[PDB]
């Protein structure tokens, strides 16, 4: 297990334009296109992302290409942050996939809502930091999800996903 199969499982994979959870255009493994409720709007940001006119629809390798950049930015987008890059360094391979993960689907805004939850996760307060993350609107809308991920920083193991 590692970030990728572990996202590739919780995102899917999706090769034509569809609503992700939130009912936002969205392609891929989990590629938001945009919050915008038009589709030739989302259309538009597919072309663009993929450099051709998908009219949207794209390949699988097109979908793993815009994955592997979606955790690169994700995990840079945390280092850049310099409220995350330390709670992030402070943690184990494992945990900061699951740090990664949040940061995915949600983006950095989304959790800036979790300063008290990543100050018990620095603090390695394992069980404290899953019973905190569960006391939001993350997991009470995706709660499955939010299980699995919840499980990874309690454990500091692959357990939610083997
Ligand atoms: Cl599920």
């Amino acid at each position: 297990m590692n970030i990728f199969e572990m996202l590739r499982i919780d995102e899917g994979l999706r090769l034509k334009i569809y609503k992700d959870t939130e009912g936002y255009y969205t392609i891929g493994i989990g590629h938001l296109l945009t919050k915008s409720p038009s589709l030739n709007a989302a259309k538009s940001e597919l072309d663009k992302a993929i450099g051709r006119n998908t009219n949207g629809v794209i390949t699988k390798d097109e979908a793993e290409k815009l994955f592997n950049q979606d955790v690169d930015a994700a995990v840079r987008g945390i280092l850049r942050n310099a409220k995350l890059k330390p709670v992030y360094d402070s943690l184990d391979a494992v945990r900061r996939a699951a740090a990664i993960n949040m940061v995915f689907q949600m983006g950095e805004t989304g959790v800036a809502g979790f300063t008290n939850s990543l100050r018990m996760l620095q603090q390695k307060r394992w069980d404290e930091a899953a019973v905190n993350l569960a006391k939001s609107r993350w997991y009470n809308q995706t709660p499955n999800r939010a299980k699995r991920v919840i499980t990874t920083f309690r454990t500091g193991t692959w357990d939610a996903y083997k």
